[PDB]
């Protein structure tokens, strides 16, 4: 029953996803708000602790006590130049506890501090409860994914987050490995298979090259930009609409925090519409000083606003190919991961760089990692018996 059941968890920087392999198929489990992905946010309020969508929806009103990006801190030392550089951009306090970073917040009127693994365990507990509500029974066995560049300390801290959350961690697997498993790329029989995983998420870009030799996976190269993702494209849209409001009304909205946030959420939504339509409309009642902002943007204009950012995704692809010592024609499969890979211009650029090659994109890219982890969790729990 419960002891023979296992889940796959994609514990992401900005979003998390949970899957279960049963009756010959993977089911990506929707949360209580009907969403197949849940924000990796934890809010501490005057009465409660919020996780996911409810935490993300109140980030504007409570920025000092809403934690996100815990994956950027997990398994790292306080003195690490990555930690020191990132701290300058977060609205929450990061403190030092014996060369280990802790996030310090106000919760139920008291000052509390949490280790990154305790923050990640609260996200994992939510993913576990989403699976339990769908299954009708508690599930405790899980496969958790990590980026392929995570070292031993980051992997151990992720496993510890799993233990705190009440999960029995069957295995910690690499995100590009879970993605290749989702597409069945490890069941092609004999001979070495070279796979490139192009992972463009909300806040990070990762390129991974894997060799699959008779079921055995090997990471040949990892490249990317830890500070490039979907949120940079939303900000390019925001800047355009701030300048358009200034041309139509002779009023600068940039300093009005509420106006910029409402514009940012509308831009994120418009950006998503632009993946399946050639135009999107913005409908913001009383954006600033009682002025409604009813406008539209074409896909062509959006592609111009982000042109330099889209083109920059090809330098890590080339860098990963030289590090792996492979030419383009030596790559057998191209796999898309992350919601931003739905952008048609991103797909066109990658396909043209690989000389008109077909892309593996039939599995929802923001769900492919949880899908593969769910498949691996089923295989592992069966062998355990
Ligand atoms: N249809 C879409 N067109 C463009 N971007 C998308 C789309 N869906 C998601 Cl999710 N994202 C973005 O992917 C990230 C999460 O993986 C977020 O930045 C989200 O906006």
């Amino acid at each position: 029953m419960a002891k023979a059941a296992a889940i796959g968890i994609d514990l992401g920087t900005t979003y998390s996803c949970v899957g279960v392999f049963q009756h010959g198929k993977v089911e990506i489990i929707a949360n209580d708000q009907g969403n197949r992905t849940t924000p990796s946010y934890v809010a501490f309020t005057d009465t409660e602790r919020l996780i996911g969508d409810a935490a993300k929806n109140q980030v504007a009103l409570n920025p000092q006590n809403t934690v996100f990006d815990a994956k950027r801190l997990i398994g790292r030392k306080f003195g690490d130049p990555v930690v020191q550089s990132d701290m300058k951009h977060w609205p929450f306090q990061v403190i030092n506890d014996g060369d280990k970073p802790k996030v310090q917040v106000s919760y139920k009127g008291e000052t509390k501090a949490f280790y990154p693994e305790e923050i990640s365990s609260m996200v994992l507990t939510k993913m576990k409860e989403i699976a339990e509500a769908y299954l009708g029974y508690p599930v405790t066995n899980a496969v958790i994914t990590v980026p392929a560049y995570f070292n031993d300390s980051q992997r151990q801290a992720t496993k510890d987050a799993g233990v705190i959350a009440g999960l029995n961690v069957l295995r910690i697997i690499n995100e590009p490995t879970a993605a290749a498993i989702a597409y069945g790329l490890d069941r092609t029989g004999k001979g070495e298979r070279n796979v490139l995983i192009f992972d463009l998420g909300g806040g990070t870009f990762d390129v991974s090259i894997l060799t699959i030799d008779d079921g055995i996976f090997e990471v040949k190269a990892t490249a990317g930009d830890t500070h490039l993702g979907g949120e940079d494209f939303d900000n390019r849209l925001v800047n355009h609409f701030v300048e358009e409001f200034k041309r139509k009304h002779k009023k600068d909205i940039s300093q009005n925090k509420r106006a910029v946030r409402r514009l940012r959420t509308a831009c994120e939504r418009a950006k998503r519409t632009l993946s399946s339509s050639t135009q999107a409309s913005l409908e913001i009642d009383s954006l600033f000083e009682g002025i409604d902002f009813y406008t539209s943007i074409t896909r062509a204009r959006f592609e111009e606003l982000c042109s330099d950012l889209f083109r920059s995704t090809l330098e890590p692809v080339e860098k990963a190919l030289r590090d792996a010592k492979l030419d383009k024609a030596q790559i057998h499969d191209l796999v898309l991961v992350g919601g931003s890979t739905r952008i048609p211009k991103v797909q066109k650029l990658l396909q043209d760089f690989f000389n008109g090659r077909d892309l593996n994109k039939s599995i929802n890219p923001d769900e492919a990692v949880a899908y593969g982890a769910a498949v691996q969790a089923a295989i592992l729990i069966k062998s355990t018996r």
